[PDB]
């Protein structure tokens, strides 16, 4: 059958209406309000204007022949409070988007949770309660009763070591918190949460479940260092969902973990698939205190987000999932911020974007050659959109986003990928 070829998006980044038609406020609605949260002091309002333009949105992915559209699912819109009263306008928006999407000849490939939790639920401690796994398993329930005829793929969670680390414990995402024992909570949260959901999912027709992790390959001198960093960055979410239990901590003296028993088989509950994210390696070397490893700068050219561009470590990465993941992968994100900018011409030239996408689609397609049971790959991102604590300093889309006019104008990117999955 026929690999999909994809392009990503998430909901706060790209849909706007952050106040329209009963949704309600997420962590980000409320971490974007702090100063210094967000780089240029913007938020997810108006971002692309989604919500209100989806169907020229979809005509653009249509036009380069795009098979698979890879979106969230904002919480917030479906359950404003987080859990109990739901509101149908939110569903009804998802419906019509699911319906314009199989009109177009394009396979909705959901992701439940990507980061938008309700503010109402971190009023209650978020993820750092045990509570929020139940809500998000009632959430996932809900959505896949309104949408599992037609969506094919669900993904619970995207990238929770993010949510977690990120945003628990570096500080540097919603909601902000900067606790090593909170961002270990919050882990196990989602994981259990994660576990929940499918069972849930299940329950309701959904007929490929699955998760999308990220990885950062690590590479270094020291095996020592290297394992640190892979313990942390790779193995933390992906040896729970295999069965392996959690790895031996990357962390010196961690705090306990509210580990109730039966809570790793409900992680490891039988998948569909796994999505994997990747946009560069880690190069490490031996460190020193609570995470013990030494970051180094990127050996090769880096984006504009200071990020190594090393097209063999996607092949690296899945030759190793390849042989330790029972279940198809799809690259459910992949991409490269370099500065745009558009004065009127009718395409924004992007020659480093092409350059990454190219030699990362070519490491891909070489991994399934060899062997790996790669099932498609979904760009980062159909058009520029609010890059969490970036905001719109850093564009990562194969079109372009004029923010005032909300006009968008293809890159060459999006004319390389056209042409990329025409000959595929």
């Amino acid at each position: 059958e026929k690999f999909l070829w994809g392009v990503a998006t998430s909901a706060y980044q790209i849909e706007g209406a952050t106040q329209e038609d009963g949704r309600g406020p997420s962590i980000w609605d409320a971490f974007a309000q702090r100063p210094g949260a967000i780089r240029d002091g913007s938020t997810g309002e108006p971002a692309c204007d989604h919500y209100r333009r989806y169907e020229e949105d979809i005509a653009l992915m249509q036009s380069l022949g795009v098979r698979a559209y890879r979106f969230s699912v904002a919480w917030p819109r479906i359950l404003p409070e987080g859990r109990g009263r739901i509101n149908p306008k939110g569903l009804a928006f998802y419906d019509r988007l699911v319906d314009r999407l199989l009109a177009s000849g394009i396979t909705p490939f959901l992701t439940l949770y990507h980061w938008d939790l309700p503010l109402a639920l971190e009023e209650r401690g978020g993820w750092r309660s045990r509570e929020t796994a139940f809500a998000f398993a009632e959430y996932a329930e809900a959505v896949a009763r309104a949408l599992a005829d037609r969506v094919p793929f669900f993904a619970t969670l995207n990238e929770p070591w993010c949510s977690a680390f990120l945003g628990h414990w570096t500080g540097e995402h919603a909601p902000g918190l900067r606790n090593l024992e909170a961002a270990l909570r919050a882990a196990h949260h989602l994981l259990l949460g994660h576990g929940l959901a499918v069972e849930a999912l299940r329950a309701a027709g959904a007929r490929r479940v699955g998760i999308v992790l990220n990885f950062a390959p690590a590479y270094g001198e020291d095996p020592e260092a290297v394992d640190v960093a892979d313990r942390y960055h790779n193995r933390f979410f992906l040896d729970p969902i295999l069965g392996k239990g959690y790895p031996e901590s990357p962390f010196r003296d961690p705090p306990p973990v509210p580990i109730l028993s039966r809570d790793l088989e409900l992680v490891a509950r039988p998948l569909d698939f796994l999505g994997v994210t990747y946009y560069a390696p880690v190069r490490v070397a031996p460190g020193t205190g609570t995470l013990p490893v030494r970051y180094l700068p990127p050996e090769g050219p880096a984006t504009a987000m200071g990020w190594e561009v090393y097209p063999e470590g996607l092949h690296h990465l899945l030759k190793r999932l390849g042989r330790e993941v029972p279940w198809p992968l799809y690259v459910t994100e992949n991409g490269a911020a370099y500065p745009d900018l558009w004065t009127g011409e009718a395409v924004v030239e992007d020659p480093e974007r092409v350059a990454y996408l190219e030699a990362h689609v070519e490491a891909a397609l070489r991994a399934r050659e060899e062997g790996v049971d790669l099932r498609g790959y979904f760009v980062w991102s159909l058009m520029d959109n609010f890059e969490w604590a970036f905001g719109y300093t850093r564009r990562f889309g194969l079109y372009y986003v004029d923010f005032p006019s909300q006009r968008r104008i293809p890159k060459r990117s999006a004319l390389w990928y056209r042409e990329r999955i025409a000959r595929a």
